Formats: structure tokens, C-alpha cells, sequence
């Protein structure tokens, strides 16, 4: 029913959009539907002379290159990161900070950032001597590959959505998108966080409270962290959505662990279906990765992200409540 | 065969290979005397010299098969970035590793990594720059996201050739030796990207400022970071060693890099592109450009290396200064 779909797409500017319902209602086309809605919402097709049929053709072939049998790293995850980035771009602390081209880069980066993901980690690909790790010299193996596939698809018939950008704009967009997707590699998380903390310490704001970002380095660092936050946003969502993401990532991990077991390898942490606690694993994920990042983003845009941080803290307290603890 | 390939006389080739431990080995003669197999000949000689086949249980037929295949993937129609340049960088790294200030500093696996990295470090080079590949939307630049495009490719090819029939020279390394060597080779070849030269040199100057030495001048390296940084700079110096060589060698290397640069500029001109600096055969100042190259890149690098291994490199530096004066004296 196209009636219900348009009703759910009314929430596209809100944290917590019911992306799984959109996936079902759209015929498993959440990335196409949500990207189109956002491009309409931000008037991107007219600012960048994007033919609507070119946009739809690219989005459908991009969505086609996310794998349906990969439980977490599929087109629903892409659509979720896109929509979350779309919300974060509109945070009041960043009002009129970014150019339309920077906004287009951040949303495009989000849409392609996990394309053709195989469902196994960079470390797995390195340790199994995979062809992808051979091509990429063991360095941000997946993220380099996502970028290459995402740009390569712009070459399919009637898929060049950037055809009416100037050369300067195309060159700037490509650079920003590369910079953003490479920052989604989790091995870069601690260095990204260390620098974001220092940027918070020295941040400049207009009197109206809007952040001041003078040069490319400061601008791209904010977009990098903002898409990294959107990628790591599942525990900040309403519990009904967060539970579904947790099911999917645990399915994907356990599939990788089963391949490791078959192969005689050490099963990676959290990948052993027989000896894992989901509750501990999420509480550790929030405590050591997700909350340190979001409390720093929240500092940067204070108080814009307080409701997001409140949900994250409530979900942490919820997941820890059934783990026995010394009181 | 005596030297790894068949040659129309091993006696002339042997007297030339007696210089494999000397700066200024006549690498172009070796290429001729070996039937254009200088990389195979010189690598075989070094592996025997250093006893690396026995240390790592490398069958000699596997070594020769890999070197043949690797050599075949350097392009014969590229004037500079060909199998002779690879052979030169290997042999120069081999001399630098023997410098007195580095006596017993590196393990056999670190030596193997430096020499292997030198051999593969430009394989399948197409004769155009990273920036040309980016500017022309090449598939390689698409694959590698405009970052160290060629150097990522040379690594990928050099490692992939290990998988061909009877080519796996590392088959008898342990799995963690393989892992360590792989990481060091990647770290070394990525450092040959010239866009990293200024950062690499700045860090080398910092290492020189706080260098630790025994009483006899031998460097004291403390950890992987120290060791890999010295190997990275060593192979970068070997890559940038042409102007420090005997002048007749340097003159040929200059002729070859200009031929390659000019053919890239012709491709740029044909496509209406701005011609890259030093690639316009119609507006070139070859001699002035060599003096600039030495003043701004090569001398600052080699004076810092010479500081690290003082006084081991003093003659290399003196030759650099004399060669600078040759090109200065021939500016029209
Ligand atoms: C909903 O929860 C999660 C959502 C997303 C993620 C991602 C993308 N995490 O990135 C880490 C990573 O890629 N690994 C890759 C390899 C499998 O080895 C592992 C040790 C880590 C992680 C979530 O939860 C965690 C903690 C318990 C379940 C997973
Ligand atoms: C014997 O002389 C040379 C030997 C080697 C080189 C190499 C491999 N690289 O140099 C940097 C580079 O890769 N570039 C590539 C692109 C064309 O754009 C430029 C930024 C330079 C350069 C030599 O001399 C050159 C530099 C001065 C006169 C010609
Ligand atoms: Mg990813
Ligand atoms: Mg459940
Ligand atoms: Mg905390
Ligand atoms: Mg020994
Ligand atoms: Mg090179
Ligand atoms: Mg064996
Ligand atoms: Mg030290
Ligand atoms: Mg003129
Ligand atoms: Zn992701
Ligand atoms: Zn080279």
C-alpha cells in the first residue's frame, strides 16, 4: 500500500524513523525510497540539475549491490545511515555551516558506505588471505572497496547523477566522499575520537551558537565524525528498532564465526554462537565505543543531541539490568 | 645456469657482477650481458651472497621462476620505470644494507623484506604519474581512491605473482614470518610514493637528531617503528639514488626519465590537458631541472641519510655534489 508508505516517510526528518516498515512497504527498496525523499526534501535535484530518472536508476543499481543475504550490512543499514546523517546535518549547532555540495557529499557517502559488503570483517579478510585484502594491502580493505564500487556504479547507463556538476565540484565531492567513507573503518575510531575531543575543547561558535569551521580540515572532520556517529547510531534508537539491529549483527557475526570454526581459526570475539552473551556484548559496545563517541558529539552540538544521548543511556541501563552484578 | 639466466658469455657478466657490492655497479651493462634480465641476475646474486636461500629454505628454481615472472611484469617499452630501474634499486638497497653503521642491526627477515620490496616496488608501472592516473579517471585511480594509486598496485601485483606455478618464494616461512614480512614490505613500498617525501624526510631528520649509537658508530634501533623507518628511508634513498651514482650512469638515467616524462606530456597535450611540470618536450630545461631536483629533493634527503650513518656515505654525497656541477655546467 503506497498510502502507508507515504505516511511513514512523513517521519523522514525525525530520529527513529521506522526503517524496517519502509523496507517491507517499498518492496525491499528502503535505500531508493529514503534517498529520493531526502533529495526531494533538500531540493538537491534542482540545485545540482540531477534528472529524477537518473537518480532513481543509480539508486536502484546501488541498492542492488547491497547483498540481501547479509543480515546486517545490507540496504536497510545503508538507508538507516543515510537517514540518520540527514537528521544530524540539520542539527541547530550546524545551521548554514555546510554548503549544498558538502551536504550532498555526506548523504552520498552514507548511501554507498557499505556497498557490496560480504558480511565478514576486515580482519577476517586479512587472515584468510582474501583477494580483497590482497588488492588493498590489508589497509581499510572493505572501505576502499565500498568507495570503488559506489563510484564505479556512476558509470552504468543513465546512472551519472553528478553529470551536471562542474569539474571543480565533481573533484571536491569525490575527495570529500572518499575522506568520509574511509573514516568509517573501525580501526580509525580511537584516532578520530581523540581528535574530535580536541576539536570540542577548542571549538568556536558564532554568537548565535552556530559552530565556526574555517578550513577544509575542520569541516571534513565534522562530516567524518557525523557519518561515523550515524553508522554507530543503532543503540541510540528506540529499543524496538535497536533490538532488530542487534539480532542482525549477531546473525552476521555468528555466520563469520562458523566459517572461522570450519577453517580451524580462532573464532573472533563475539562471533561464537555457543559462547557469547548478547547483553554483555551490547553493554560493552555502548560503554567502550558508542557512548564515548556520542557523548563527544553531544558536547560538540550541546544541547542539540541530549535526547539522543538520553535514549542511549536508557538503552544501556536496560541491557545491563539482566546481567547479574555485585551491588 | 651460473647467474640465473643464460648469457652469451658468463665471463664478462661475472667480472661485472663482482661490483654487486659497490655503488656504481654498471647496471646497464648487466642488462645487456644478461639478455635483458638484470633484475633476475642481480637478485639471484644477492640471494646467494646473503645466503638467503638456505636461511629461508627457498628452492633456487622457485626463486628463478618468481624473478623471471616478476621481471616480465616490468614493461619493456617504458624508458625509466622498467626492470633495469628495479634491478638498480635492489642493488642499491643491497649496498646500503651493508653500510658499517648498520652492522648486525637488521634480522635476516628484515633484509629479505627490504630486498623483496625493492624488487617489486615499481612492478607493472605504466610510465605515467599518479596525478595523470587521477586526472584521466583511470580504473587504477578508481580502484585505489586516488591515494598512492601506483604504489598500492605495485604491491598487489608483486604479491599476486607469488601465487603462480612454482613462484612462492616464501612457502617455507612460518605463518608469522609471512605476516611480518608482508607488513614490512607494504610499509616500505607505500613509502616510495613521492607525495610522502616531505613527511618522510621530516621524520628522518627527527630520528637523526636523537640518534643512538654504540661506540663504533653502529645504530641502536629499539623497536619496529625505528627499524621500519630506517628501511623505508633506505629504499626511498635507493629509489632516489640516480644523481649520486657515477656520472655516466646518472646521465643515462636522466635521458630515460625525460623520455618517459615527455611521452606522458604528449598524452596530456593530445587530450587538451595542462602539461605536467617537466613533461613538455617543447619547453624543457633538462639540465636546469636536474639541478633543481638535487637542490630541493635529492641532496636534502642524502645529507640526512649521510648524517644517520656518518661517515659511511661521505663519498656518495661528494659524487652528488660533483654531478650537480656537471648539470649546472651544461645549462645552455
Ligand atoms: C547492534 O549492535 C552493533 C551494530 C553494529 C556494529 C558494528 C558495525 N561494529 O563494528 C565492529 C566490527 O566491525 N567487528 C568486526 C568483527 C566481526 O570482529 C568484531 C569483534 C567487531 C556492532 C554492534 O554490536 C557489536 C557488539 C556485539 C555485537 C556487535
Ligand atoms: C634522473 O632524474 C630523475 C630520476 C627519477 C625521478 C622520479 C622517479 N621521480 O621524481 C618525482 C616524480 O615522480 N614526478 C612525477 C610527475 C611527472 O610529476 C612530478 C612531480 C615528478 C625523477 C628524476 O628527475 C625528474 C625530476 C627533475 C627532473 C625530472
Ligand atoms: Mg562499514
Ligand atoms: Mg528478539
Ligand atoms: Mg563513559
Ligand atoms: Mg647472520
Ligand atoms: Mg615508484
Ligand atoms: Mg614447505
Ligand atoms: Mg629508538
Ligand atoms: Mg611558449
Ligand atoms: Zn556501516
Ligand atoms: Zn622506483
Amino acid at each position: 500500500q503506497e498510502d502507508v508508505l507515504a505516511k511513514e516517510l512523513e517521519d523522514v526528518n525525525k530520529w527513529g524513523l521506522h526503517v524496517f516498515r519502509i523496507a517491507e512497504l517499498s518492496g525491499n527498496r528502503p535505500l531508493t525510497v529514503i534517498m529520493h525523499t531526502i533529495f526531494q526534501e533538500r531540493d538537491l535535484l534542482k540545485t545540482f540539475k540531477i534528472p529524477v530518472d537518473t537518480l532513481i536508476t543509480y539508486l536502484m543499481t546501488l541498492e542492488d549491490h547491497y547483498h540481501a543475504d547479509v543480515a546486517y550490512h545490507n540496504n536497510i543499514h545503508a538507508a538507516d545511515v543515510v537517514q540518520s546523517t540527514h537528521v544530524l546535518l540539520s542539527t541547530p549547532a550546524l545551521e548554514a555551516v555546510f554548503t549544498d555540495l558538502e551536504i550532498l557529499a555526506a548523504i552520498f557517502a552514507s548511501a554507498i558506505h557499505d556497498v557490496d559488503h560480504p558480511g565478514v570483517s576486515n580482519q577476517f579478510l586479512i587472515n584468510t588471505n582474501s583477494e580483497l585484502a590482497l588488492m588493498y594491502n590489508d589497509s581499510s580493505v572493505l572501505e576502499n572497496h565500498h568507495l570503488a564500487v559506489g563510484f564505479k556504479l556512476l558509470q552504468e547507463e543513465n546512472c551519472d547523477i553528478f553529470q551536471n556538476l562542474t569539474k571543480k565540484q565533481r573533484q571536491s565531492l569525490r575527495k570529500m566522499v572518499i575522506d568520509i567513507v574511509l573514516a568509517t573503518d573501525m580501526s580509525k575510531h580511537m584516532n578520530l575520537l581523540a581528535d574530535l575531543k580536541t576539536m570540542v575543547e577548542t571549538k568556536k561558535v558564532t554568537s548565535s551558537g552556530v559552530l565556526l569551521l574555517d578550513n577544509y580540515s575542520d569541516r571534513i572532520q565534522v562530516l567524518q565524525n557525523m557519518v561515523h556517529c550515524a553508522d554507530l547510531s543503532n543503540p541510540t534508537k528506540p529499543l524496538q528498532l535497536y533490538r532488530q539491529w542487534t539480532d542482525r549483527i549477531m546473525e552476521e557475526f555468528f555466520r563469520q564465526g562458523d566459517r572461522e570454526r570450519e577453517r580451524g581459526m580462532e573464532i573472533s570475539p563475539m562471533c561464537d554462537k555457543h559462547n557469547a552473551s548478547v547483553e554483555k556484548s551490547q553493554v560493552g559496545f555502548i560503554d567502550y565505543i558508542v557512548h564515548p563517541l556520542w557523548e563527544t558529539w553531544a558536547d560538540l552540538v550541546h544541547p542539540d543531541a541530549q535526547d539522543i544521548l538520553d535514549t542511549l543511556e536508557d538503552n544501556r541501563e536496560w541491557y545491563q539490568s539482566t546481567i547479574p552484578q555485585a551491588h
